[PDB]
């Protein structure tokens, strides 16, 4: 009940916060009756926004629905409710305003980008009364979440998927924007280059092998410090290959042991059969030969060698019996075969899928650190097309697209925005504001001749982030079909690549979407190379694997085609964050980190800037709420 609204917004139902603790020092310090109470009525404010999230939640309403003893206690409701909404707990989305906004406004912010954090902190600012503008590059919101419609046909070209709704926001904002959701199946058949599928003992053994390897790196990592080598540090990449040659060297030395036992019972044998030799030469002579005193003697030795002789070749046997068996009972020549290495790098392509990065770029320490924070339930696509979060954040928000940011102004008076129309390059527009809100991706902040630039010039610790962190990249393709001509029970459907280093081209098949939508993905070191061929020449290439897979006469010519080529995008240049290996997850807080030239005028948000949900939808909203907060504070 009350114990889940705190769980859905983050936070421990029988604990307070850091952020609370300083904000209500007055509670903390103060007796643990106190503190009962101040979690109680927290815990019910957010159950009370959680059910009906569609309308704003006012103090009012929160008295009105509170508990008996709690609702005659209102300055501290009072103090919880402007907590929480201060910060974008109980009144962040797009809801119903009870009572309209005040005209008069009382602060002016610029915000760069219309992406998801840009929109999220453009309605948070406006609802506490600010005056606010967008300026955006783009003939469209969303950046990063950017959905393709044509016809009868959707599909997401940039963010796709809604990774749990335990303690998402996404969930709430899917309930104010009525986003449809579908689960994701999981099964995923493996189909080698030639198009036969890869036999369920062959996925289910290489794919233990995947885990188990990622495990090993992880403990070297971790538990015996492999994590600085020869003043470099170690990537993942670096250390699954550690590993793989450590499994790699185990196999030739348990080859070579089972070798010598062959060899050493090969000997025996050997002289074994010289001794049976010499024994034979033995009673072939003892048989050429009181004289009937002397025939009883020589008969009883024959007997007595000829016994001997039986003793011996019951252990020729016996031992020609341990010869066999260690002659049929072999282990492994080789680790992987061909074909073994060939479905271990469709498992690898997958995790540079998921990071957006080659592995060799991931810093081994590190590349993880967000897994605690991951979100509970299944995982979801939009099958409404996920722009629907983005346009319903819009409305009623001063944007102004196919405005590009050239020049950000911050001094200890104000702030200048300098923008070019991008359909126009001739008209050039200025914006004067008391702070800019910079959402630009980090791909945008990292080219190397700017297409932003700052005065003054960023400080040496911002700058030295931005060239750490990593901006991977990743692409999709997007084929419509007449008919469906694929298993409807199989949402993904995995391409064995031929070689290691092209293992993420077309690795992956979703067909998810219950029309007929096939939507095949390129990662890793693929992603940047193939955004420099054809559409033409990709979809044939995609053509030619689908057919492989379910015969040539069976996939007609698509009527529809979509490419992403996000690191050419000059709006992303990448496809989002990921933990290089130099990065560390305090160069995310760095990030966050406002600057001041006094107080702080240049405030950062996105999705590089979280550290604990960073590369994501509900990141990007997050930072976008924190810095309406902080923006906020600073300025009322
Ligand atoms: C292929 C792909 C798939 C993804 N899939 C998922 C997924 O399944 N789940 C998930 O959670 N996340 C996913 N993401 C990531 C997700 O889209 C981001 O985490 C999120 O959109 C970040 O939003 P943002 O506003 O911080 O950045 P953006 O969306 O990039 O917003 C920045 C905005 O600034 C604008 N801008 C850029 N330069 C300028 C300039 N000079 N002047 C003015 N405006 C400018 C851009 O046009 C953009 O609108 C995916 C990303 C990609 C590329």
């Amino acid at each position: 009940g009350v114990e889940g609204a705190a769980f859905q917004s983050r936070l421990p139902h029988d604990r307070m916060t850091s952020q609370e603790a300083a904000c209500f020092p007055d509670i903390i310090s103060g007796p643990q009756q106190t503190q009962k109470v101040f979690l109680f009525i927290r815990n019910r404010t957010l159950q009370l926004w959680l059910d009906n999230p569609k309308i704003q939640l006012t103090f009012e309403a929160t008295l009105q629905q509170l508990e008996a003893p709690y609702n005659s206690d209102t300055v501290l409701v009072h103090r919880v409710h402007s907590y929480l909404e201060r910060h974008g707990l109980i009144n962040f989305g797009i809801y119903k305003r009870i009572k309209p906004l005040p005209t008069k406004k009382t602060g002016k912010v610029i915000i760069i980008g219309s992406g998801v954090s840009g929109l999220a902190a453009a309605r948070q600012l406006q609802s506490f009364g600010m005056d606010v503008t967008l300026l955006e590059a783009r003939d469209r919101v969303g950046g990063r979440v950017a959905t393709f419609r044509k016809g009868n046909y959707v599909a997401d070209l940039g963010a796709m998927v809604v990774t749990g709704l335990g303690g998402n926001p996404m969930a709430v904002v899917s309930k104010q924007v009525n986003m449809e959701l579908a689960k994701i199946k999981q099964k995923c058949p493996l189909y080698e280059a030639n198009g036969q599928a890869v036999p369920k003992e062959k996925d289910e053994m290489v794919e233990q092998e995947f885990n188990r390897l990622l495990e090993a790196t992880s403990y070297l990592s971790h538990q015996l410090d492999f994590n600085v080598l020869n003043n470099k540090p170690v990537s993942l990449g670096q250390a699954l290959e550690v590993v793989i040659q450590l499994q790699e060297k185990h196999v030739k030395d348990e080859q070579i042991e089972h070798w010598k036992k062959i060899v050493k019972t090969q000997e025996e044998l050997k002289e074994l059969l010289n001794k049976m030799v010499n024994l034979k030469e033995k009673i072939k002579e003892l048989h050429q030969q009181t004289a009937e005193f002397l025939v009883k003697s020589k008969h009883r030795d024959l007997t007595a060698l000829c016994k001997e002789y039986d003793e011996l070749a019951e252990t020729q046997g016996k031992l020609e019996e341990k010869l066999q068996e260690l002659e049929a009972n072999p282990p492994s020549d080789v680790y992987l075969s061909s074909r073994d290495r060939q479905i271990l790098d469709w498992h690898f392509a997958n995790l540079e899928f998921a990071n957006a990065t080659p592995l060799s770029t991931l810093s081994l320490k590190h590349w993880d650190q967000d897994d605690d924070f991951e979100f509970t339930g299944s995982h979801l696509t939009v099958r409404n097309g996920y722009s629907c979060v983005p346009v319903a954040l819009a409305e009623g928000l001063d944007i102004k697209l196919n405005t590009a940011v050239r020049q950000v102004r911050y001094t200890a008076s104000g702030c200048e925005v300098i923008a070019v129309n991008t359909r126009s390059t001739s008209q050039t527009f200025i914006y004067k504001c008391d702070a800019v809100l910079c959402t630009l991706p980090l791909g945008v902040l990292k080219q190397q001749p700017p297409a932003v630039q700052f005065v003054p010039p960023l400080p040496e610790w911002k700058t030295s982030a931005v060239q750490r962190m990593g901006f991977g990249n990743l692409n999709k393709v997007v084929l419509c079909f007449d008919r469906v001509f694929w298993d409807p029970s199989v949402n993904l459907f995995g391409h064995v690549g031929s070689t290691t280093a092209s293992r993420g081209e077309l690795f992956l098949f979703w067909n998810l979407y219950k029309a007929p939508i096939l939507l095949a993905l390129v990662a890793g070191e693929a992603a940047g190379i193939m955004e420099n061929i054809s559409d033409d020449v990709i979809v044939g290439r995609c053509l030619a694997i689908l057919k492989g897979i379910f015969g040539s006469s069976a996939v007609p010519q698509p009527k529809e085609t979509v490419v992403s080529r996000w690191r050419a995008d000059p709006w992303a240049r990448g496809s989002y964050s990921y933990v290089a290996a130099g990065s560390s997850g305090n160069d995310y807080d760095l990030m966050a980190q406002p600057i001041t030239p006094p107080i702080p005028r240049l405030f950062f948000a996105g999705e590089h800037t979280i550290r604990n949900y960073p590369a994501t939808v509900h990141g990007a909203l997050l930072s976008g709420l924190r810095e309406a907060g902080r923006i906020a504070d600073q300025f009322l």
